[PDB]
């Protein structure tokens, strides 16, 4: 079965699955988050589709950061209370999550051999960075700059893993105006990490 | 078997398979398109190896653009009449592609639930950015802009899937000069997108 | 055995495992390496962290370029003496290399067909280009450029396959401008390439 080899959010959910910004009381957004298992690596492939409006309209402005932190159980489940994403992942099930038990959840982890925790001598090697691109209503492609930071520190004792997500930009012109805003919709972005052992 | 996890155009193709220029009356150059199953997504390695002497010229100038439009009908299967690409996608065979009937064809093709058709509101989420390089004749790496759209709109009723792929720069000189313009060739761009499934 | 679709460095060797610069008295560097089979292709995952305090002291110059040669022979081995990695690859075995023998050595190597040897017209071919960063002491990300060349040109008679990968940066300040005493760390680079056949 190659559906085990995927644990994702699924595709598009009906409803906004997580909340990214601080000031939201609620869920703000979709995100969009597919893990594949790819031999001693996890394909990692992410994006948000914006729901509320505060999110939405962070695109008419010209200096933004907001982060997608994970947090993960020893046995790699996720933490919603803790985490940006409240609805855990499972496998693929066609378009949608598997509503079963998950196989092998610690393996999609980022191994802490790898990505190692409260380790100074080591800090730079749990960064990884990209780019991705909003596409703007005038159809030009604005680039976000993105930030993916694997373990490193936890926040609390049952918290085994970690994967923080930063989007950000910082630029003299924003992606939208107050007007022509619509939707924030990050292209997806594609990154790869040593996995943890089962 | 392996293989059949692979849809691609076969390394280096003998004869031009592709038309990208519509002012060429024949096939013009080589796609090398390498479509592999990544559990839920499919992992996209494309460039191009330019043939006819007008598209290699192309980099004797600033401001090219160039579109690879490839649709496929309901089952997966390439429309070769309506794409830059004239020659049908198979699996891996060596080096070449194999010449039987195409197992699971549909589950290479680009959600229609991840990337709709005619749906404004969700137009965002059609859209995929990258960069590849040309190498020059000096060996300076010439950056190429990327756009990939994936279905969004059908130009023919049969058509159920669709990926653009859009080669571009503007610059304030040309890749090359008069004299040393060779041979267009693109480095590979890798995209993923989340797979339809059967 | 999904272990075998692996051929890679293992993670965070104990000791450095090669020597990038030509001058340094030993293993100046842990390159990490993963090499996964993912159909038709290799996707490939690469970074260095450096252990002598002479490379680890090039982020504090403007003008670096440094390269990992790796030479393998027609069945795919490392061949160490010639190569800038120094322990041979072998499969996945948790975080580490497994130690018996490597089944399909040969099909982890980059395509003689698609990456040539010694053919100047089809040059442009043999390149890949990319990014990484510089996890600077303050944490910022300075971009460093990637440049892979596979295959093209063979050093000896039993080099039968070729992977050079080249970190450089060449800006008007130097990656690392706050200390002399900090790890010089790439974050992973992941390129894609079509690979030979067993």
């Amino acid at each position: 079965d190659d559906n085990i080899n995927t644990l994702w959010t699924g595709v598009n959910p009906t409803e906004a699955n997580c909340q990214m910004m601080d000031s939201s009381e609620s869920n703000d957004c979709k995100l969009i988050l597919t893990l594949v298992k790819t031999g001693a690596l996890v394909t990692a492939f992410v994006y948000v589709i914006g729901v509320s409006n505060n999110f939405n309209m962070l695109t008419t402005y010209r200096n933004i950061n907001f982060t997608a932190e994970l947090f993960f159980d020893s046995a790699g489940n996720l933490l919603t209370s803790l985490s940006s994403l409240k609805t855990p992942l499972n496998h693929k099930s066609g378009q949608n999550m598997a509503t079963g038990a998950i196989t092998n959840a610690k393996s999609f982890m980022p191994s802490t051999t790898a990505y190692p925790f409260n380790n100074n001598s080591r800090e730079k090697e749990n960064y990884i960075y990209g780019t991705c691109h909003y596409t703007a209503s005038d159809h030009t492609a604005f680039p976000i700059d993105i930030s993916v930071m694997l373990n490193q520190r936890a926040i609390r004792a049952d918290t085994s893993y970690c994967i923080r997500i930063t989007w950000s930009w910082n630029t003299g012109d924003a992606p939208e105006g107050q007007t022509s805003a619509t939707t924030l919709v990050t292209s997806p972005f594609t990154f790869y990490y040593i996995r943890e052992d089962d």
